[PDB]
């Protein structure tokens, strides 16, 4: 009940970070200034976009079992429904964060 | 029919969401710039909570459907868009109310 | 299936493409208030960008079979949506070219 609405809100944080994240990954891409530097940053913006959609993954994984105990509850059905858009978000960023990454390469 | 034209309205109400949820995220990190202007940001929010309502109303209009029809796999995926494009709303609405603080 | 996810991977590739092409078409507009920009250039970002439109519609139609074919599988529904997020980019990206192009004539 008040733990789906609580796991959606999660999901929808971690979606916002995502989006966040494709953005930095983005202007990174715009900006290919070349060199150590900007591999290195490119890098971590790898790393936190992978990190952010293994987190998402759990939280899918949370709300299907939520989702499984609730028997269907439109609360756990839109907690889950959150949790894959934030995956779906965080993969995005990854996908840019690469693309920047090895164009600063 | 009207089970398939519900689908098609909830599917355009989530699609008109993920705009306004990123119209509302430019406005926020803008906001963080100083130069947000907090009648955009209300427009932003009105137009999210426009979405969320319509959305809740969709969701009745499926609900009442979906018993008519006695559990209909059609019946069901109209409901099911409209729960997705609520959700999408609600998530809309959130990002323009954060636009709407920051800016003020 | 794998059709859904390569549908995926290329609207998310065209979204992050017309937000670059967007980026272009903004500067190129700035810079037409400074009375430097080309026309030229306004006129082959205007181009660019309506390519990415047009790719935008046709995975959309794509994305629509296949999300008819696969009966609202997670996957297909993911491919739509990305579609649906590069058709929207591919159009703030043109809208922004003619801006830029029409200040530059």
């Amino acid at each position: 009940a008040e733990e789906a609405e609580r796991l959606r809100r999660e999901a929808e944080r971690n979606r916002e970070k995502a989006e966040e994240q494709r953005e930095k990954a983005k202007k990174a891409y715009e900006k290919a200034k070349k060199g150590e530097a900007s591999e290195e940053h490119a890098a971590a913006l790898l790393a936190e976009a992978a990190v952010l959609e293994l987190k998402a993954v759990l939280l899918t994984l949370e709300a299907r079992r939520l989702y499984k105990e609730l028997g269907g509850d439109e609360r756990a059905r839109e907690a889950l429904e959150a949790a894959e858009r934030a995956r779906e978000a965080a993969r995005e960023a990854r996908e840019v964060a690469e693309k920047a990454y090895d164009a600063a390469s």
